[PDB]
């Protein structure tokens, strides 16, 4: 069963932020317009029996002082002293992450959605669950960052990993380094994090690059993987870059769950304009390539949104991801019309009104990164007494003539 | 409120240089040890949405080829020896000798820029009345040249952002060395008045900010008379230094009426700086620095305070800690009581031998310059059609 | 209206190269000798408001560093020999061997750009239905490389301006003896510009492309897949066989693509009397000239069309052909019958047209079936990929 | 007496073109606003006693067929063209850069009327200097419109001057562009020496006035056409240093009976061309420096307009030029307020409302051009049997220590 997080209130809340406007509505209604919704099991967002149980859920990662401040920030904007200002600043509730009347509700909602998704996986109601309202990988224990206020991903992972030798693989496909999730599990071997991203001087947030690579500490050493890529990269190269690494991670780690953040700001048409990925499906979408690969493992999977600042193109991508998940899991062909279907956001898909993003692909190796990452994987396996099947990893990279990159 | 620039990454990068080592960490930890952090609005350093946007920000002052060179210099020091052609490229930008490469030289340099641009932004959006960046203040760097361990000129870029938001900016450079990079950048610009007080003497870095019968150059084009300089002989103490620049600061404020003040507060004027040229102190009963900062903060113009030179790291920290307390006092009107003894913290042992907050120190030409500076100011004011109570300006002397 | 690009300075620049000498002057003077010029609208070469706007126009295709190198090369040839470092620099852009520098290499190259951009503009604003630029058509030049006497690709820049007006689609038809590789490569990834080159190809023959590469034909990539068309032909082909080879392809490209504009490179090196001595086409207008057959066919479509020159190293015979192409264009567009005397009229260059002084050039005059099925399948694939409606047997009927 | 060309109908006509809008009105109204008009002798535009006399005057330079065409073009826009009228217009470049419009012939004629009347005031010695800010259309050819020039008022004016009664005219073209139309008209004539300083670079209009060696006239006109092409970016001082000694040398050797100066304002830093960086500053403006120099010769002088596409800044410069001419010719101090005076075009000088243009000035030498130019001047002097005063020219260049550039 493929689940998808949705609700009337959930939709209203996910659409109440100044930065992301009605993006979530575009996504879900495009998915709706393509008649995908009947194929999916609706996963209702989690609700609690009291403020204290809510508080307990959220402070499983975030500090009590941080959650209180975020509460007050909401309350304040719903009606600031010199000390109110300093309190909010001490949590970076400013600049990139300012208050607005529904800031706490907005932020809580993504947590409700992703915790519910996690719960649906744990009780085996869904093989895969999608939450396009979640995926806020930058929030820290006591700090808002990059439009992220509560880290729904950390909390969903914490629920999975503490369910019941249970390991979680986190795969971050967003343009940006998933610093908040990596940091939360820096000392934990059982959550292996892997972020592919752009990194360069001055580029947000600054981590996931050379320092050598830091890769976890204590019992968490070797458990935080990173692949920084240069700008301009297309679907095929991005696919080749991360494909073998994902399979090798799956072979060695043998995750009980996978969590995938699928931020769409790698699209060629994103306002960032750094990567040149597409949503094309025949020249194949780097995104769809990765998602299909992850789904072929038959490991219970949570698929989350994230970045993506071209709202219609983000909808175009995530609708195809959704159709693909249905195909890969239900074994059911999802034929998607090249023309955007009639619905109330139809006008936002102009001037072409077509499903493919309006981009024309056209045209540096990272083999040392592969070699480095495989050695880290070797070290992770040794530290945690896992089997490092050199045979299967070799044979994998050998499919491209790069078996030599694999350490014994 | 009073803002101050810091962050975890920011701290690591500011401490990544060979020359200034862990100085920034001593300063911030001492500020933290004295409990000043809760009084202050943390200002996060600027980050950008793409490499093009970063280049756009930095090449507002610096040439693109220089920035390319600086970035290549980093990559080279992260893999190596340079070839003859690379050495030649680096030399043509003075990325050599006093300004060598090191593994994180571009990231390190850019950090100061990130810090002081956010500081400027916080002032512009009026989130803070004053912002402190003890990681910034690199006043020697030129359009296409590293100089005086400055690789990128965070001050020029901060000031540019301020004038680009009719805005006039007053730049006050208290460092022991002439603030030539900033002065050169606005040589043709009357909207940014620069004023540096400094030591100058034959062969002393960087050589400018003094007689050039020779005369003082002071700006060109519409920027004529807009660059002010007061060179001072070695040995000057707090009182004489204060009296030297006091009436000038006050007259500049009266006539210019700046929308923003940017202060470079390099601590190499301290009697205990290894330069051993001036004899300023951090004393607060009076410190030249504390006197100047308070005079400037009395104007209640939104103000950026930056670091700079300072090669005795604990004494620099002792100085900038007092400056930070003073700012908290003059802006918020709230009494700050700093213990005379250094509090226990990570770096307590660096504060030997006595572990006091005061530094371990016991303590006509100026009139000529005053008359000259006063005629230049009148000239500037004339040329720019400004209102000047000359009946007032003169009595400051 | 039929436009033609000319001007006194333009003429001087187009005649400043050591390779093509005064060919352009011969062409325009023959056209003038035959009283065609009063029938045509003068299209003046484009000029720019500043160095920056010129650079912006040219670097819409070419890299800045290449344009810089080309301008440096001109200045270096204007003074007294190059240094070792300059030599290296020039070599990295192939500003050597076939494409050396000379005192006005950048102005000369730029002139053809100025003319073909002015031509494109005359079409877009609909001042002219067809525009001729016999100073243009330099199809071998690449983004950062000179090739085959081509320094700046005027055709690519003209086409870019055409598609950048206002789904505008452009059909490029390259009739030169040589494969139009620079144009094809520029639009390799664009479905909006369909390129089609008929040419000689054989081992060792310049530039080497436009043919089998069991090999098979490359034909575009990305969303540009199947959008590059090529028909390579064996040496010795005559007017009639060439016409029949190209005729059905041209007609079906127009049917399927329905272009908004047609850009035609009319390189005259396929002439029997070109010193290449490869193809045996004529300028005959009763067999009938392959060139005139193709142009009449393209003109019959009533699409705003850009006609450019290109190769052609027998200068009087290039003049003879393009004089006839020009007259045909005037006839086909204005409906006005043009009567050209079979003998060369007196004019300043009359001596060059010996020994017989006639307008006709002095000449006594399966594989393509597989190429046709191949090309038809590519066209089917292009239409499929691009959601184009067309028949199936109506397309097939033309064969 | 300093004359200035103006009238009510003249103003309306000069303001009737699509390209130059109401520029002429801004100029004249700013001059009026600074109270300069009472200092100036109004020179009324020339009118004729019959169409045949008008036609005779204009066809002293232009072909009958071009003027016929230009007349027809006006008639047409005062009523679609037939295919052949179109071909007729195209043959005269009455298109693109020089389209027809309702008053195109009246507009073009007006400038001729202004510059001919101006030449006549100089000839009969009514004025020692005459200004025509409606004239200076230096691009127009015998049978061809060019660079929005339709009729060449300058050629017609010069012709009137040079026919009055050893009489030589110096033509000085300060426009950003090469004065090709004037140069070409007098290419074979020694009694009109032309000098143009301008930008020239690949693709820049009109293309001439640069290396071809320099062409410099033919037949009896050999060596009589001078050109100084300059690279982009030049300031007041360098431009001043570039043409000052050449101008003084031209005056010494040629001994003009009249000077005609085209003072096109598109060398201003604030011109949308953005190529040179001249100002109108006056305590120094290149323009003011050149005009002051030319006036110091005490030779009867015609001052004309031309290019200039920042209309307020063109008015700002020509107003200053106008005051300077009054000052220099009458000996009468012309104090001009730094604030723009109240007048109906006051709002066009925002946001500063001051007379100085809104600009902050902030190996590349041409000494070989001086040497080349002085050599040409020597060649001219010999061809025409004139005194080449070596010593005076030497002493002139020796002021700047460059006497060695002067040939014997
Ligand atoms: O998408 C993002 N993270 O996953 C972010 C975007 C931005 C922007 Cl556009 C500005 C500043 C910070 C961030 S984080
Ligand atoms: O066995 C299955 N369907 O009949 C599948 C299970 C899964 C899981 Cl658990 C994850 C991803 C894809 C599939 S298909
Ligand atoms: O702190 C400084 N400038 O503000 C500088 C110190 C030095 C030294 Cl110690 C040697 C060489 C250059 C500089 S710049
Ligand atoms: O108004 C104030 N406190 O109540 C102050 C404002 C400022 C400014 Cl804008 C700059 C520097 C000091 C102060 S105190
Ligand atoms: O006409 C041509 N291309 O369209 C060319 C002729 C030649 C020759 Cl003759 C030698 C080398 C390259 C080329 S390209
Ligand atoms: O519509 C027309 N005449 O009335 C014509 C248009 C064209 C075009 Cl667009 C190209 C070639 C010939 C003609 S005739
Ligand atoms: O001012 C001019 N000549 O003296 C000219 C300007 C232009 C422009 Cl902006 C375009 C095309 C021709 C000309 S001539
Ligand atoms: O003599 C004069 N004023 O008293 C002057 C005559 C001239 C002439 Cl003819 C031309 C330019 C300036 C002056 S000043
Ligand atoms: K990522
Ligand atoms: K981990
Ligand atoms: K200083
Ligand atoms: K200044
Ligand atoms: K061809
Ligand atoms: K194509
Ligand atoms: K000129
Ligand atoms: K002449
Ligand atoms: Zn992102
Ligand atoms: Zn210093
Ligand atoms: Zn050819
Ligand atoms: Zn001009």
């Amino acid at each position: 069963s493929v689940g998808i997080v949705y609700g009337d209130q959930y939709r209203q809340l996910c659409c109440s932020s100044p930065k992301f406007g009605d993006r979530y509505a575009l996504v879900m209604d495009l998915i709706n317009a393509y008649k995908l919704i009947p194929e999916l099991s609706r996963v209702p967002p989690l609700q609690w029996d009291s403020p204290s149980r809510m508080y307990e859920a959220v402070t499983a990662f975030h500090s009590t002082e941080y959650v209180d401040a975020l509460k007050k920030l909401q309350m304040l904007h719903c009606e600031l002293t010199a000390d109110d200002e300093l309190l909010m600043d001490s949590f970076s509730l400013n600049y990139d992450c300012p208050g607005f009347p529904s800031v706490f509700d907005y932020s809580l909602a993504a947590v409700q959605g992703s915790l519910a998704a996690a719960s649906a996986l744990i009780c085996r109601h869904c093989e895969v669950v999608i939450n396009w309202g979640g995926g806020w990988h930058h929030a820290k224990r006591s700090e808002a960052s990059g439009f992220c206020y509560l880290n729904d991903i950390v909390l969903a992972i914490h629920r999975l990993v503490s369910s019941t030798q249970t390991r979680v693989l986190y795969v971050d496909l967003d343009l940006h380094h998933g610093d908040g999730v990596e940091e939360a599990f820096w000392y934990s071997p059982r959550v292996v994090t892997f972020s592919v991203h752009h990194a360069s001087p001055g580029f947000f947030p600054g981590t996931g690059t050379w320092n050598i690579f830091l890769n976890g500490a204590g019992r968490g050493r070797f458990s935080a993987f990173n692949l920084p890529l240069e700008e301009g990269i297309n679907d095929l190269d991005w696919s080749n870059a991360i494909g073998p690494i994902l399979d090798s991670l799956n072979i060695v780690i043998q995750p009980s769950y996978v969590v995938v953040q699928c931020g769409a700001d790698c699209l060629a048409t994103d306002p960032h304009r750094i990567f040149r990925l597409t949503n094309f499906y025949p020249s194949l979408s780097g995104y769809l390539y990765a998602i299909k690969k992850i789904l072929s493992w038959k490991v219970p999977t949570l698929i989350l949104g994230g970045g993506g600042y071209n709202f219609p193109d983000t909808a175009r991508l995530w609708t195809r991801v959704t159709a693909l998940t249905i195909e890969e899991v239900k074994g059911k062909k999802m034929t998607i019309s090249p023309e955007i279907p009639e619905h109330s956001y139809f006008s936002r898909y102009g001037p072409d009104f077509e499903l493919d993003i309006d981009y024309f692909p056209h045209e540096d190796s990272i083999q040392k990164h592969h070699r480095r990452i495989l050695e880290q994987l070797r070290n992770y396996a040794d530290l945690n007494k896992l089997i490092y099947d050199y045979d299967q990893v070799y044979q994998l990279y050998n499919l491209t003539g790069m078996g030599s990159l694999v350490p014994r």
